[PDB]
């Protein structure tokens, strides 16, 4: 059963393309494979921020992920901060890691522009770290979107020169290939993606709006001039209404034939209707759901607790073979 | 509490008396008078490729030669730097603090560059922030090294500041204590470059570790000015390579460059390298007679290091835990 690893960014404020995509999809396969979820704190410091919104959307990102079904008696789930072991293989992987190979990411050029005043070492660095967080796990594939390839390209190329110095240390991970199938674009930019990233906050609906909200952002959402408005699938000429069918069929299951025969003689308005009633029907059971884990104080420290225990008992046995490979002397029991 | 001195040496190469007298020296000097913690630091070892079994045996090696120089167990910590995850961990949040331009102005990563250009690692890029990370997890008021550490410990004092002026007074800001004679040991035959345990030129570099009778010999045949007529002068600029081995003498038998100066009016440079080099072979032959009894005792070797990561990560929880509570990470469940 192979072994699969994902970092969780503590500062991500998730959209229902995330939850409907990538998360429904791994929420369904916990049995299929060794999931892990990182929720990467230490990451996250490379992009400075307050101390107390960063411990809040530590907790917020945990509890989100629970609400979602990410079930912590099938899979681990746990705070990268709270496991020793990722901090020190982000440094021996340092030593294996050409300066060269960091300075060629597009993501630490592309945030050089983004932060130019803070182009700090964790910046520099952070495709090391995430090394580490994936091959202290004898990872077998991660999940990645398209800006984390080159980083996930970079850990198996680590991965394959330490073993080759060493032995089989490591394994070499694989992406994850298949993608969810659920489409979800941007409200006003239907051509590209819905992203969590997005700095246009109109664009997304994000798992935690309220209904009144949601309504909001899909009024607003673009339509085709279309004369008469005619509710059909087309990507290229009625995008917009394609998005909107798109989203409304990733909240009820209905296809999209069966879409188009249901809102056959309705306009635009209506869709619309349709689609911000399914997706706050769909975000209202989410949202008790994460109040519930999120205001569970002892029950949040109990997950984080049991996360990082199981996390360490592997981390730990892989840093182990790590040092002993390099040379340390181990450390006296 | 007393104030605290902090300082490491890496378990690769041969150790020098330049490590002696730069660093190893007030190490010893410092013990009692304020807290010491001394560090072997194999992570920082390891940003140039090492043969796994010599790095093992090399980190031993280090530990007995740090016990023969005298430093004392029981009233310094003494450490391995992997022995202690808190190193890695503030290393990675300092990292965060520390811009990219700091690091690549290091005179240090530039000269590895050059003499490591297949390994130009992001180990050798990131290492002054491990560095800073070893220093600021004890509230260290002191760090003696030698003077091409200067820059490094200078970052170390800029990380602290910048930490502080964020979120209080985590950290103290450490202060250098480099030695006003011996931070800088020449070498031998090319008294204007640093001596190196790295060099091929072995005639430049005094072992601590190395046979007597081949020191004696290197430094009997350190060059020196060609000063009409010889005087035995400390003059660094004009006259160094007598300056350097009035340095070394000044090292082993502890009297002031003017005691030595006035010790050798009248007298030349032949019979200055011979009294050099009696001292130091008398140094190191004692040096040795205590390094192999340590070192020949590994469960000894292993105590010392259990008690001192022990030591060691009291001190360096405490500050990790105030870091981590001061930039907003949630604590670890206990
Ligand atoms: N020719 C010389 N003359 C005088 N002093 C010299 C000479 N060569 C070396 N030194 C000093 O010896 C110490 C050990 O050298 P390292 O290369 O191990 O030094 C190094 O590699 C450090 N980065 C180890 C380290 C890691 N973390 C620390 C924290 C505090 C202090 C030191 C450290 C050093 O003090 C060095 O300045
Ligand atoms: O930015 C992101 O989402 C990345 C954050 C991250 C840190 N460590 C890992 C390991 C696997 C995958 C990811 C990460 S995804």
């Amino acid at each position: 059963k192979p072994i699969v690893f994902s970092g969780a960014q503590p500062s991500g404020e998730l959209t229902i393309g995330n939850y409907m995509g990538a998360l429904r999809q791994w929420v369904n396969m916990q049995d299929d494979y060794h999931c892990i979820y990182c929720i990467v704190d230490q990451h996250a410091i490379t992009v400075r921020q307050d101390a107390q919104k960063l411990r809040k959307a530590t907790l917020d990102t945990l509890a989100l992920y629970l609400a979602c079904g990410i079930d912590p008696e099938k899979s681990t789930i746990f705070v990268q901060s709270h496991v020793p072991e990722h901090a020190q293989l982000g440094w021996a992987l340092n030593c294996y890691t050409y300066f060269g190979e960091l300075s060629r990411m597009t993501q630490f050029k592309d945030k050089s522009a983004r932060y130019a005043e803070n182009i700090n070492a964790g910046l520099f660095d952070y495709p090391v770290l995430m090394a580490a967080d994936i091959l202290l796990y004898q990872t077998n594939l991660v999940p990645v979107g398209e800006d984390q390839k080159q980083h996930l390209e970079l850990s198996r190329d680590i991965a394959q020169r330490f073993n080759a110095l060493y032995g089989e240390i490591f394994k070499v991970p694989e992406p994850f290939i298949p993608k969810s199938g659920a489409r979800v674009m941007s409200l006003l930019e239907p051509t590209k993606k819905m992203s969590k990233s997005d700095d246009n906050r109109n664009n997304v609906i994000g798992l935690l709006e309220d209904p009144k909200s949601v309504v909001k952002k899909i009024k607003r959402a673009v339509t085709d001039s279309d004369e008469p408005p005619v509710v059909r699938y087309d990507v290229q000429n009625k995008a917009g209404v394609s998005n909107l069918l798109d989203i409304l069929s990733a909240v009820t299951g209905q296809s999209i034939p069966e879409l188009e025969k249901q809102f056959e003689g309705k306009m635009y308005g209506h869709l619309k209707g349709e689609v911000a009633d399914a997706v706050s029907g769909m975000l209202t059971e989410l949202q008790e759901r994460y109040h519930r884990f999120r205001n569970d104080e002892a029950f949040l420290q109990q997950v984080m607790k049991d996360g990082a225990e199981k996390a360490s008992a592997h981390a730990s046995r892989t840093l182990k073979a790590v040092y002993e490979a390099i040379g340390f002397v181990a450390k006296p029991h």
